[PDB]
């Protein structure tokens, strides 16, 4: 009788935000453990949501989500195929790309979207899930190097959040660090432009 045992995998649910909103970054939790796992179950979200980076977790997992151009974005390997739950229920992913390692929702309202950069520029500022703004060198088209080497542990948790230009536009969404000797050196990203071209396939 396992047909009728089969259980459901939750929904991703907004447990946090990143607040850039002054000159002071910092994280808030909007969500505590109980009301997490039981919003998970419902995919029922009534809580108000807002700004451009989100803090998600699932069962398993707890890892970031990045507004840009009225999509909410984040990495396959944290998500799946989850829905994320909002006040209506569950929301079904808008974008899946496993080869990209990235999926998007419809962005919950209240939140604020980030704008994609347009400047070309190689000095960027990756958000961590802590609200640390670290400097990275961009190095290729999706890669960058840290100006100072940290923990791997530093960086768990920060994949789906963003990487943004000296102007504060979105460069690319954080995907995996590159260590070695557990020392994280340089980032991999989704450059923007990759989201770009699947906003608009
Ligand atoms: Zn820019």
């Amino acid at each position: 009788s396992h047909m009728a045992s089969m259980k459901k995998k939750g929904s991703v649910v907004i447990v946090g935000r990143i607040n850039l909103s002054g000159d002071t970054a910092y994280a808030q939790q909007t969500r505590g453990e109980e009301g997490c796992q039981e919003t998970s179950q419902t995919g029922r979200d009534k809580n108000q949501v807002e700004g451009e980076v989100q803090i998600v977790s699932t069962a398993t997992q707890t890892f970031l989500a990045t507004s840009i151009n009225g999509v909410l974005w984040t990495v396959y390997h944290g998500a799946g195929t989850r829905t994320i739950a909002s006040p209506k229920g569950p929301v079904t992913q808008m974008y899946t790309n496993v080869d990209k390692d990235l999926v998007g929702w419809q962005a919950p309202q209240g939140s604020r979207s980030l704008t994609p950069c347009t400047c070309g520029s190689s000095d960027l500022y990756l958000v961590t899930r802590h609200a640390d703004v670290i400097p990275v060198r961009r190095r290729g088209d999706s890669r960058g190097s840290l100006l100072s080497p940290r923990p791997i542990s530093y960086l768990k948790g920060s994949s789906g959040g963003p990487l943004l230009c000296p102007a504060g536009h979105a460069v690319g969404i954080f995907r995996t660090a590159v260590c070695t000797r557990g020392v994280a050196k340089a980032v991999e990203f989704i450059p923007v432009e990759s989201l770009e071209t699947t906003m608009r396939s």
